[PDB]
């Protein structure tokens, strides 16, 4: 069926754009920060940190715009609503993305190629935005999303006609419609539908992220860092 397809070639834009490899991120869960690596980061300048983790959270988003790119049937939106859908949506597939790289047994994230705790990232001192980013990802651990729900799951988060602001909300739909399709089809096939009551509470993921984004703003007021743009209409509604 073109569902069978469509599940296929969100899988492959996943699959190129995932960033970090599984095996390679499972991997590594052993390679933990020492203290005296953990002191080094809480020593460093806020203002450094920030740079890092800026650049590290936009090569994230960058990844997120290619898989979009990927999406059957994303460029065939205007791009208007190109625009919409990655300015709602990027940051929250970012954070979803996150548990991938996030291990529950010691509550680490991997970061600059090994993993720790969110005490690392103390002289941002956003002790509790971070603190909240972790327990999502705490969260959405629990799920063991395989790599295809991962990828199936993000293109919904992106493909979503209630955006405000959409010129061709029925476009949008379609796709919509097409990814849920292609989404309960493969939860069917693998016997997986139980995920569907434990996701995510929309408003959580909405709230998290636009705090997050929020702060994000803040910071590149406070300390702009400058990134050469992957959609530059895009990046002007974010780095205006
Ligand atoms: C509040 C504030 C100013 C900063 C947030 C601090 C911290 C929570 C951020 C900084 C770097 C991020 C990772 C960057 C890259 C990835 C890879 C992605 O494929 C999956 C997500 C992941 C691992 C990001 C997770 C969140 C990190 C650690
Ligand atoms: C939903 C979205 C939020 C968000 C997006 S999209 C982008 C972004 C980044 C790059 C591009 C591109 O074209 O290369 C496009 C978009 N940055 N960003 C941020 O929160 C952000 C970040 Cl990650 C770092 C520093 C400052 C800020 Cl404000």
């Amino acid at each position: 069926t073109e569902i069978e397809h469509l599940v296929q070639s969100v899988c492959k834009s996943y699959r190129e754009t995932c960033q970090l490899r599984l095996e390679d991120l499972l991997r590594q869960r052993s390679n933990i920060f020492s203290r005296e690596e953990v002191t080094g980061y809480q020593r460093k300048s806020m203002w450094e940190m920030w740079e890092r983790c800026a650049h590290h959270l936009t090569e994230a988003i960058q990844y997120v715009v290619e898989f979009a790119k990927r999406l059957s049937g994303f460029m065939e939106l205007c791009q208007n609503d190109q625009i919409v859908l990655l300015k709602a949506g990027a940051m929250e597939v970012v954070l979803v993305r996150m548990c991938r790289a996030y291990n529950a047994d010691n509550r680490t994230v991997f970061f600059e190629g090994k993993y720790g705790g969110m005490e690392l990232f103390r002289a941002l001192g956003c002790s509790e935005l971070i603190s909240s980013i972790f327990d999502f990802s705490h969260s959405l651990s629990a799920l063991h999303f395989s790599e295809d729900e991962i990828a199936l799951y993000t293109a919904l988060v992106l493909i979503n006609a209630h955006r405000p602001g959409l010129q061709e909300k029925r476009k949008v739909e379609q796709l919509q419609y097409n990814l849920e399709l292609a989404f309960h089809h493969h939860l069917h096939k693998t016997h997986r539908q139980s995920i569907l009551a434990k996701l995510p509470p929309k408003g959580k993921l909405r709230s998290l992220c636009s705090q997050h984004v929020e702060r994000l703003q803040i910071f590149q007021h406070l300390h702009p860092i400058v990134v050469q743009a992957a959609f530059p209409p895009l990046y002007k509604e974010l780095f205006s």
